[PDB]
């Protein structure tokens, strides 16, 4: 109902796929997450196509916020099929999947360049006022040309892979070792908290994937960082990129790098590797 919109009424028109536009293969599973599965679909453009079951007015909104967001190193919503998240389709999958994969080698000049990307991508999420909440590897997904892209936020929020969430009081799915200490205090979550994630994205770059904190168990995260504790520096990681990661994990908030410098600093670090 058109009604129970905002003033937002002039812009279903191009939220909205038709389903007579849509071709989906429900026999190819191309990602499972807590809300539903993730399908190959034909709009001709290759697309992916998300279900949602294992306000109407409320979830077209989100639509078409979504929609309006446009950078190459975030994904965008192609549409909504009245129901059905359509969505790019990312011939490379998730990120840290890409990393894990002994198929490809990036080099450290590569891995630092998908840091980059994703920098670029909360860069631009982050001047729209947008926290995500729940940045990470997993939750970046590689296009054809290997375009990095900052996913899972909006209409493909999702936990897609639930190893990685604890369960808290308040019952909230929190995915603990990427969040910020006042984060894991006060369940907030602000642009300074994504940049907290951001430096365990580049320390799981680096690593090509490897899980962060391993010998820790869920919540007592919280008693291990307050030890006075980081993740340790990657062997491949260049020093500066080090000092990059420790800045984004700053005990205070308001003193870590906004994603504006994360972009300059390792756009420097990036331009002195060859190949
Ligand atoms: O080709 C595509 C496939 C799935 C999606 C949905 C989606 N949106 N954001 C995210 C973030 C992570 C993952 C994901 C998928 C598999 C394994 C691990 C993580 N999926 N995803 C979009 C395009």
């Amino acid at each position: 109902l058109s009604a129970l919109n905002p003033e937002l009424v002039q812009a279903v028109q191009h939220v909205v796929i038709g389903p007579s536009s849509l071709i989906v293969h429900f026999n190819e599973v191309i990602g499972r997450g807590h809300f539903g599965c993730v399908y190959h679909g034909t709009l001709k453009i290759h697309c992916a196509v998300k279900s949602l079951n294992r306000e109407v007015s409320q979830f077209l909104t989100e639509g078409i916020i979504m929609k309006d967001f446009s950078h190459p190193n975030v994904l965008s919503l192609l549409g909504i099929c009245l129901p059905l998240v359509v969505l790019p389709y990312m011939k490379h999958g998730d990120l840290r999947n890409f990393i894990r994969n002994e198929t490809h080698n990036p080099t450290v000049k590569d891995l630092i360049g998908f840091g980059l990307q994703v920098a670029k991508g909360m860069k631009y999420l982050a001047s729209k006022k947008f926290v995500h909440r729940d940045l990470a590897a997993r939750n970046c997904m590689l296009d054809e040309k290997f375009t990095v892209k900052v996913a899972d936020f909006g209409l493909a929020r999702d936990m897609y892979d639930k190893e990685y969430y604890s369960v808290h009081k308040t019952g909230a799915k929190l995915p603990v070792k990427w969040m910020a200490l006042e984060s894991l205090q006060t369940q907030k979550f602000t642009t300074k908290s994504d940049v907290w994630s951001f430096g365990v994205l580049l320390w799981e770059l680096m690593t090509r994937g490897a899980p962060p904190y391993p010998d820790v168990n869920t919540f007592d995260i919280t008693v291990y960082l307050l030890q006075g504790r980081r993740l340790l520096q990657p062997e491949y990681c260049p020093d500066p990129l080090y000092e990059v990661m420790l800045k984004c994990w700053h005990p205070k908030a308001e003193m870590r790098p906004s994603f504006s410098e994360l972009v300059s600093r390792i756009s420097a670090i990036f331009s002195t590797f060859i190949g």
